[PDB]
C-alpha cells in the first residue's frame, strides 16, 4: 500500500486516490510576498489546558498521539474558523537530514520537521463525518528548526523506543501539547487537504510563521523510528513528507501585517 517510497510514494498516490491531482491539495509552498494580511480574522484561540492524551501509535508512516475527544476539551476556535474544532491526533513529519522534512514550506524553504495538530469541527458530532465536509478540519501547522531542545517534547521523544515499529503502541497519558508551542501565533491560513491518503479535501489550514527549535539530539530520535513492522527487514522512518502542490486558486492570509 501507499508509503513514501520510490515505488509507493507520493509521486503514485493518485492511482489510489485521483484526488491527490485534486484542487485544493495540501501541503503548500507558502510566498510570503503573495500572501496578504486579512483584517477579518478574529484572534486566534488555542485552548489545550484540559488536554487528555490517551497513547502514541506507530501507524507505519509516523507516529500519532491520540487524544480523548469524547469531550471537549482541547479545543481550536477563532482565526479564519467558525465554531469550535477538537483535537483528535499529532504527528510529524521529517527528513533524513536537516535541510528537509517540512511539507509546507516557506518561499520554498523546507524545515527540518513539521508538527500538525489534527482537529475536528464539533457541528458534525464525530471525525468520520467531519471528513465529509469541506469545513470539517482544521490542522495547526508547526515547523520545526534544529538549535535548542524542546522540553515539551522531550516526553515524546523518550517513548519512541516503545514503538519502534509498525502496529506498536504505548500508554501516553498526561501530555500537555502546550509545551510543542512557540511564542507567537502569527500564521497564515488556506483551505486544504490532509497530506497522506486519502487526501481528503475537508482541512482550513493554520500555519504558525514561528518554528519551534528541537535539539539534533531529538530529531535523531525521530530518525531512529522504523516503518517496518517488528521482525521485518529494518527501513528506518525518514522522509515521511508530502512535498508541496499546486496552488492553483486559493489565496494564502496572513494574520499579521
Ligand atoms: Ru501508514
Ligand atoms: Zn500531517
Amino acid at each position: 500500500h501507499w508509503g513514501y517510497g520510490k515505488h509507493n510514494g507520493p509521486e503514485h498516490w493518485h492511482k489510489d486516490f485521483p484526488i491527490a491531482k485534486g484542487e485544493r491539495q495540501s501541503p503548500v509552498d507558502i510566498d510570503t510576498h503573495t500572501a496578504k494580511y486579512d483584517p477579518s480574522l478574529k484572534p486566534l484561540s488555542v485552548s489545550y489546558d484540559q488536554a487528555t492524551s490517551l497513547r502514541i501509535l506507530n501507524n507505519g508512516h509516523a507516529f500519532n498521539v491520540e487524544f480523548d475527544d469524547s469531550q471537549d476539551k482541547a479545543v481550536l476556535k477563532g482565526g479564519p474558523l467558525d465554531g469550535t474544532y477538537r483535537l483528535i491526533q499529532f504527528h510529524f513529519h521529517w527528513g533524513s537530514l536537516d535541510g528537509q522534512g517540512s511539507e509546507h514550506t516557506v518561499d520554498k524553504k523546507k524545515y527540518a520537521a513539521e508538527l500538525h495538530l489534527v482537529h475536528w469541527n464539533t457541528k458534525y458530532g464525530d471525525f468520520g463525518k467531519a471528513v465529509q465536509q469541506p469545513d470539517g478540519l482544521a490542522v495547526l501547522g508547526i515547523f520545526l528548526k534544529v538549535g535548542s531542545a524542546k522540553p515539551g517534547l522531550q516526553k515524546v521523544v523518550d517513548v519512541l523506543d516503545s514503538i519502534k515499529t509498525k502496529g506498536k503502541s504505548a500508554d501516553f497519558t498526561n501530555f500537555d501539547p502546550r509545551g510543542l508551542l512557540p511564542e507567537s501565533l502569527d500564521y497564515w491560513t488556506y483551505p486544504g487537504s490532509l497530506t497522506t491518503p486519502p487526501l481528503l479535501e475537508c482541512v482550513t489550514w493554520i500555519v504558525l510563521k514561528e518554528p519551534i527549535s528541537v535539539s539534533s539530539e531529538q530529531v535523531l530520535k525521530f530518525r531512529k523510528l522504523n516503518f517496518n513492522g517488528e521482525g521485518e527487514p529494518e527501513e528506518l522512518m525518514v522522509d515521511n513528507w508530502r512535498p508541496a502542490q499546486p496552488l492553483k486558486n486559493r489565496q494564502i492570509k496572513a494574520s499579521f501585517k
